[PDB]
């Protein structure tokens, strides 16, 4: 009796069609699914990802209770912070779905670690109000108090996506066995916290590392039955999923952009409002779009893309190239 997208929309056979031919692509139109979903991107999304890797299947979670849970959790994403919104987050989760398909990845991973990746990715930015980490603790917010100044929003978001497992009949853990449930749990949190930026710098010289492993070994291939190798590039997969947007088609590109500035201009209004210096990017006065997009691609996305693109070498060329004709087109455009 359920649907044949987990929650009804007025558009069924459109979004099948999307949906059959778009999952598997690089560069997903995530605003169409929703409009076409009527706000149901992320459970949509989610809950035919997790079909079709067998994961519902696999882990014995019943349909029912993956569809009530996903729309609680994307009520809880606020529909009104223009970037980090349940769209955002489908998109990162089809994106590290994505990315878990290049062809030097095969066999790497366990079904439990495909399934924290993407369960995280889902809700690695639940409750988001629109603000960042640096903002909240330079104004001593009751959050950043809590969390010692430390990962403040991502140990929020993880706390909110488990209180919501709690609820009646929204568990789709409940039929794992307890050393997988509390295997997964320590999973998903490591991976929810490797979004945070300021690992940015530390994850990517532990991709490094890989990478050069990878050249130098006698049959070009990596030993990854160390769980804490595995688990290093999962924390990279996330995070460069989150920062998928500027490898993505330039007018998806450019989409999230507008999204993201907005957001960034209402934190600084706050910030202006409160005598604060106001943040880098946030400052409607002083800020040029299209300058600090180039200097983030060259200073933080372009590196972190080309190590991802060398680890998993060639399967991921097209983001890369589609990374740097953004950067040029953007350079262009100053
Ligand atoms: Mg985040
Ligand atoms: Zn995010």
């Amino acid at each position: 009796f359920l649907p044949i997208h987990g929650v009804e929309t007025p558009n069924d056979n459109e979004l099948e069609e999307r949906f059959s031919l778009c999952l598997d692509e690089w560069g997903v139109d995530i605003f169409e699914i929703d409009r076409l979903s009527n706000g149901h991107a992320l459970t949509t999304v989610a809950y035919r990802i997790f079909q079709k890797r067998d994961l519902l299947k696999t882990f014995c979670i019943d349909p029912h209770v993956f569809v009530r849970y996903l729309l609680r959790v994307e009520s809880t994403y606020h529909a009104d912070v223009p970037y980090h919104n349940s769209m955002h987050a489908a998109d990162v989760l089809q994106t590290a779905h994505f990315l878990l398909q290049a062809e030097a990845l095969d066999d790497v991973f366990s079904d439990l670690e495909i399934l924290a990746v993407l369960f995280a990715a889902a809700i690695h930015d639940v409750d988001h109000p629109g603000v960042t980490n640096q903002f909240l603790i330079n104004t001593g917010h009751e959050l950043a108090l809590q969390y010692n100044d430390a990962s403040v929003l991502e140990n929020h978001h993880l706390y909110m996506a488990f209180k919501i497992l709690t609820e009646k009949d929204c568990d789709i853990f409940a039929n794992l066995g307890g050393k997988k449930r509390q295997t997964l749990r320590r999973m998903v949190i490591e991976l929810v916290l490797a979004t945070d930026m300021s690992k940015h710098m530390s994850l990517l010289a532990d991709l490094r590392t890989m990478v050069e492993t990878k050249k130098v070994s006698g049959s070009g291939m990596l030993n990854l039955d160390n769980y804490a190798d595995r688990i290093q590039i999962l924390q990279n997969m996330i995070h460069c999923a989150d920062l998928s947007n500027p490898a993505k088609p330039l007018r998806l590109y450019r989409k999230w952009t507008g999204r993201l500035i907005e957001e960034f201009f209402r934190q600084g209004d706050k910030e202006r409002e409160l005598s604060l210096e106001i943040s880098p990017m946030c400052d409607r006065e002083s800020v040029e779009v299209e300058k600090s997009q180039v200097s983030f691609i060259d200073f933080v996305c372009h590196p972190l893309w080309e190590t991802w693109c060398d680890l998993v070498h060639p399967c991921a060329q097209l983001i890369l190239d589609t990374l740097e004709d953004n950067r040029d087109w953007y350079e262009c455009h100053i």
